């Protein structure tokens, strides 16, 4: 062929709300916020989404669809083309790696979603009895710990139930059934489906939330926490890194994931307004549906301190462990638990196939495998590293650190740079609103030439400097087998360019 491409902008608008709307609008959003002070989080993170997270997200849709007139959908080759110098190459390479592995530990997470939505489905859930809190959510926390195998002992290994196992293939396996159907006929065809479910269910939950009321509150209590600004932690810098990241992570921006799915845009194709929906969408997702379910939920039922210390307790808590257990104190709270867990299957399902695309893109276009093996072995990968997170306790925080969120702000620093800066602001500005059904507002040519990278660079060295020290000092040994083996992976990605770059090279010795 030459390209695939979305066959409607309707399956690319939804395609692209997908690849963003996932449990980080719903598990990771309420976290990060209750944790940071909940109104306090929202003006920065309005801020970060201004600041950042649209501009970037328009800077991502240009260079793919750049990249995909050319035949590439990947930053390997795509930042080549924006600055053929070979350093851009192996930049590059973090547009596959970043992908990689958040996929290794996030199609294992949303496999667990499916698994409890299964076992919520035919009531195999735990029994809490008669209104102490932890009488209550405890039964709830041995389900999640039995299910995922937290560690019982002082040895730091998981031992993931033989269900837990064969859900994560079956997860796999549906990521893989729609993945090798393509684009248009997979992806596209998929999001269709799933979007329009997703928004109903989360609506559904969100009505049944807001009917929520016991003695130690409503359902109005979660939301006024979240909504009530509190300008003095506006100079806390913990606060906008967390909500820069989370930003990064729900938009799925330096992930190369938007990169590549814009790589299959019609180079005539708009990508500004279609950019700025996607992006919309994924908002109203995030601050409606997802902040108004968990955190309502549990303020009405224990009040807000009490909310924040559980979203503080962390080891994704309040998603499976306290939501289901506050439903389960309620007729049909069974049911409940499993619309809940079915649509974060969705909005991972919906997510995971965006992670693994890049690296299939990239076995397609550079590798030249057909989508059938490229799907495989992309399949193949993912399946075999994430033993690593199912079975050593810590090693999904590890790479969802590195990858999920240093990674990504680092990332999304490097492909500004490249693209306004090397390429060519002018350049960048001109690609980014050619065909455009809408321009982009001029004071944004400022900002992202600018205002963002200056942002992002000021956030990187407060990390480096404030907090990457006792990430790197204060952990468990175990930390190093995660970090040594998803190094080897970026070395592994690096011998893929340069076995790509070689084809090149060879079939141009052939090509005259
Ligand atoms: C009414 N049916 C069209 C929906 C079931 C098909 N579907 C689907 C839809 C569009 C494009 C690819 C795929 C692949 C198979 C698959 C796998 C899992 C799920 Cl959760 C849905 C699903
Ligand atoms: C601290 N870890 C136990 C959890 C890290 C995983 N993670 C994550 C990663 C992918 C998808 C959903 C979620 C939900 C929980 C959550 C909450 C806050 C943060 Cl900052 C990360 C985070
Ligand atoms: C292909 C790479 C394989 C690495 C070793 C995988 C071992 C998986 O082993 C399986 O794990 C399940 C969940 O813990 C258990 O329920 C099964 O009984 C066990 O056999
Ligand atoms: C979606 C269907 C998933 C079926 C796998 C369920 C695994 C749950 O449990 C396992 O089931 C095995 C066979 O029933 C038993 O031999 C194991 O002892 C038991 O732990
Ligand atoms: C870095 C990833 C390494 C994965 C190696 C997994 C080896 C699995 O090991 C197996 O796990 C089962 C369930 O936990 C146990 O019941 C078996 O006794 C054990 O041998
Ligand atoms: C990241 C690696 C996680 C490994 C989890 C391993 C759980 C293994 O289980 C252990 O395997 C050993 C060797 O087979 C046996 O000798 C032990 O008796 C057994 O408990
Ligand atoms: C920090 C980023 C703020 C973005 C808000 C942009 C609001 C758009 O602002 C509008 O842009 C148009 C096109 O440039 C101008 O013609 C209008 O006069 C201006 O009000
Ligand atoms: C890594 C990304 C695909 C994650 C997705 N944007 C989410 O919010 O869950
Ligand atoms: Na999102
Ligand atoms: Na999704």
């Amino acid at each position: 062929v030459k390209r695939e491409h979305w066959a409607t902008r309707l399956g690319l608008i939804l395609a692209m709300a997908g690849n963003a709307v996932g449990l980080g609008n719903f598990l990771r959003f309420p976290v990060q916020a209750a944790e940071n002070g909940g109104g306090a989080f929202m003006i920065p993170y309005i801020i970060a989404f201004l600041l950042v997270g649209i501009p970037l997200m328009w800077i991502e849709w240009a260079m793919g669809r750049y990249g995909g007139a050319q035949g590439h959908g990947t930053t390997p080759a795509i930042f080549y083309l924006l600055w053929r110098n070979r350093f851009a190459k192996i930049l590059g390479v973090f547009g596959l790696w970043i992908p990689l592995v958040v996929a290794i530990y996030y199609v294992y997470i949303e496999s667990w979603t499916l698994g409890f939505a299964i076992k919520f489905l035919v009531g195999l859930v735990p029994e809490p009895p008669p209104t102490d809190p932890d009488s209550i959510l405890r039964p709830f926390k041995e389900f999640l710990y039995s299910y995922i195998g937290v560690p019982k002992g002082d040895e730091p290994i998981l031992k993931p139930s033989l269900f837990a196992y064969i859900v994560f293939l079956i997860t796999m396996f549906i990521n893989v059934s729609i993945l090798i159907r393509g684009i248009s006929k997979g992806i596209e065809r998929f999001a269709k489906i799933a979007m329009p479910t997703l928004f109903i269910l989360a609506v559904f939950l969100v009505i049944r939330v807001f009917l929520l009321e016991t003695p130690n509150g409503t359902a109005a209590d979660g939301l006024n926490f979240l909504w009530t600004p509190d300008f003095e932690k506006l100079k806390d810098p913990g606060v906008w890194i967390a909500a820069v990241g989370q930003i990064f992570f729900t938009l799925s921006l330096g992930f190369g994931a938007i990169i590549t799915y814009a790589s299959y845009v019609r180079k005539d194709q708009d990508i500004v307004l279609s950019g700025l929906t996607a992006a919309t969408l994924n908002e109203k997702a995030e601050v409606i549906l997802g902040g108004s379910i968990s955190i309502p939920a549990a303020v009405a039922f224990f009040g807000v301190a009490n909310a924040v210390a559980i979203a503080k307790a962390g080891a994704f808590n309040l998603g499976f462990i306290t939501l289901p257990a506050i439903f389960s104190q309620t007729a049909g709270g069974t049911f409940l638990g499993f619309l809940w867990f079915f649509l974060l299957f969705f909005a991972g399902l919906t997510s995971s196939i965006a992670i693994m695309q890049p690296m299939i893109a990239f076995l397609e276009d550079e590798l030249k495998l057909s989508r059938k093996h490229a799907v495989l072995w992309t399949a193949a990968i993912v399946f075999f590293s994430a033993h690593l997170v199912m079975f050593l306790n810590k090693s999904l925080d590890e790479m969802d650190f590195w990858a999920g969120t240093i990674g990504v702000v680092f990332f999304g620093l490097t492909e500004l740079i490249i693209f306004f800066w090397i390429f060519g602001a002018d350049k960048a500005w001109e690609e980014i609103n050619r065909g455009g059904i809408i321009k982009v507002p001029r004071i944004y040519y400022y900002v992202m030439r600018y205002i963002t990278p200056a942002f992002l660079a000021v956030l990187l060295v407060v990390w480096a400097r404030e907090y990457i020290p006792k990430i790197m000092e204060e952990t468990h040994w175990t930390v190093w087998i995660t970090r040594f083996y998803i190094i080897g992976l970026f070395l592994f990605l690096t011998f893929l360019v340069f076995l790509a770059e070689r084809r090149r090279n060879h079939e141009s010795a052939g090509t005259l």
